[PDB]
């Protein structure tokens, strides 16, 4: 069993801290069940949470492996090996300029904004904002609600893909959580261990995650996606519940 | 006679240069007629055009005088004395943060954007965009169309004033072209020379300029405001025509 999990809204509280998920995580760790973050966050953000590879960043754009991963894949990015699945950020940003020209209205993303501006928009500290701006694949968009329809069509027109991470729309090409999870599973050292996969999440960017796993659990607010399991409480308390009620009974 | 002149679309042509207006200006110079730029541009932008003081920047937010101006006014700053008529950019930005809280939605402006983003949104080079970002009084806003009215009400609630500059909305407090013109006229060394003021502009947003002068000339497209003279051709062509038709005969 491998547990693939979103970070924001799932494993982290609304303050963005691993506090409440501790018990649940240590439980999984004590039972030697691998937990793999699969997130919209950048590598710098994931590192700042103290999380170690393997992990999947920027909506599946990059798969980070430990340098000594037993299965050789990706290129050394120092201390890590990285499997790049999506276009690099610079190319997404260039293509966004074309979408903007098509749309005839500004399309702003983190790359257009100061760290101070991003901090003010996200509630993050200045330092956290810098790490959120350090993007390698995916762009976080800051869209007018009323312009979303026109903008998304312009993204599609110019060959970009879009998703939503819980609060913001994102633009990328080739970044898919499910594709990244499937790749990581295929690169897993122990085939038996990767044979059964669990996925937890709460946002639109997680539907591809739910489809790439064998057991999907939704810990967001409102109704679960089609035929996906639910929990009585959202976020980390939902994560804890799922571990205790869905996973442990499966590990016996 | 003093000639107060708008820059963009008035003294400057489509390529941001001179042309027909160069000869017109040289002619005014020769007759000893002061020409005073009055512009939405920042002092850094005005300097990049090679323009010497006195001039009025940021829609009347600041009046720049030569350091050795015969009438003592303003605060010394290098080769200038500066009469600040409006709140400083820093205070405007802080009030904008308050307006954001009232409007319950982000209010972004140039201070939140990189020079590259400002360049892209305005069609300027990165270098010119850096100069447009060096703002001392007025903030340029990038507002969602459907959120404008909510934003503008919020701006006013926190004590800001707003204008629409053709492309973007602006926020400031105390920045008015007419007040700046009246101030400069009151600070003119030779009162007789300041008794008759001409104001040339190309926009309806030049109304405050037009009201503060004795002879108003519109060199913009379409109909001029009521009580404002018009020229057959727009831009520098109009500037040249206006100088030939309205001003030159007066000095003879
Ligand atoms: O899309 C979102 O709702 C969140 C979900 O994690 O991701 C963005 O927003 C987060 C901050 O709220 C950043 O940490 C991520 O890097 C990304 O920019
Ligand atoms: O970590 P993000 O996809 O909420
Ligand atoms: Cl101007
Ligand atoms: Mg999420
Ligand atoms: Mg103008």
């Amino acid at each position: 069993m491998i547990v693939f999990t979103d970070l924001d809204g799932t494993l982290l509280d609304e303050r963005g801290e691993l506090g409440p998920a501790r018990e649940a995580l240590e439980r999984l760790r004590a039972l030697g069940v691998p937990v793999v973050p699969v997130t919209a966050k950048t590598r710098k953000e994931v590192e700042a949470l103290g999380l170690e590879p393997p992990f999947i960043v920027e909506n599946g754009g990059g798969l980070y492996l430990p340098r000594d991963w037993p299965v050789r894949a990706g290129r050394p990015k120092g201390g890590y090996r990285v499997v790049s699945l999506a276009w690099p950020y610079r190319k997404v940003r260039a293509r966004l300029r074309e979408a903007e020209a098509l749309a005839g209205r500004p399309i702003l993303g983190y790359g257009d904004l100061t760290a101070e501006a991003v901090a003010r928009l996200t509630g993050l500290s200045r330092e956290a904002a810098r790490r959120a701006k350090a993007r390698e694949y995916d762009e976080t968009l800051v869209l007018c609600p009323e312009e979303v329809e026109a903008v998304l069509e312009a993204l599609e027109a110019v060959g970009l893909e879009w998703t939503h991470g819980g609060r913001f729309y994102h633009a990328a090409k080739g970044a898919d959580k499910g594709r990244a999870v499937a790749r990581l599973r295929a690169l897993w050292p122990d085939p038996e261990e990767a044979r059964f996969a669990v996925g937890l999440g709460d946002s639109l960017n997680d539907l591809p995650l739910f489809r790439a796993v064998d057991l999907a659990v939704y810990v967001g607010r409102g109704d679960p996606p089609e035929g996906v399991l639910a929990t009585p409480a959202p976020g980390p308390e939902g994560f804890r519940y799922a571990v205790e009620r869905y996973l442990l009974p499966r590990l016996s």
